[PDB]
């Protein structure tokens, strides 16, 4: 049915950035076999495609890789998933702000960690949002700062 979803790792403040282990194996678990679409930047930071996924990059400057696709248009984007149940938006606050509008899911990753930035991840007024899932972790060896996932449905 093309439902966007938002997947994202938040520290106080909302603050986000690109660059702990068990939130790459729950971004893994989330994001396996479906399509994702990331920013340039986000796409600078990876470096490869990531495995078993159509790799989709929203940007207005011109393509540097074929192993994945570009597109300069939110609508461009979300036609070049195909039809699939579930779109994965993965990165960009700005490709974060343009995507929550049409977005029904969000997969969220509560970090608990001062983190010094300004890349800022949406406000999401509780309004229209009900939280449905929910996961706090202990920081241990692998981990170096408790953390707590939510998922969150559009009401
Ligand atoms: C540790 C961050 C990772 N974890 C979750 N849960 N969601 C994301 N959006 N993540 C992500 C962030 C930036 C880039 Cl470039 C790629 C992935």
């Amino acid at each position: 049915s093309h439902m966007i979803s938002l997947i994202a790792a938040l520290a106080v403040d909302r603050v986000i950035g690109m660059e702990l282990p068990a939130d790459l194996a729950w971004f893994k678990r989330n994001t396996l076999n479906k399509p994702v679409i990331m920013g340039r930047h986000t796409w600078e930071s990876i470096g490869r495609p990531l495995p078993g996924r159509k790799n989709i990059i929203l940007s207005s400057q011109p393509g540097t890789d074929d192993r994945v696709t570009w597109v300069k248009s939110v609508d461009e984007a979300i036609a070049a998933c195909g039809d699939v149940p579930e779109i994965m938006v993965i990165g960009g606050g700005r490709v974060y702000e343009q995507f929550l509008p049409k977005a029904q899911k969000l997969y969220l990753t509560h970090i608990d960690a001062e983190v010094e930035g300004d890349t800022h991840f949406p406000d999401y007024e509780p309004d229209d949002w009900e939280s449905v899932f929910s996961e706090f972790h202990d920081a241990d060896a692998q981990n170096s700062h408790s953390y707590c996932f939510e998922i969150l449905e559009r009401r």
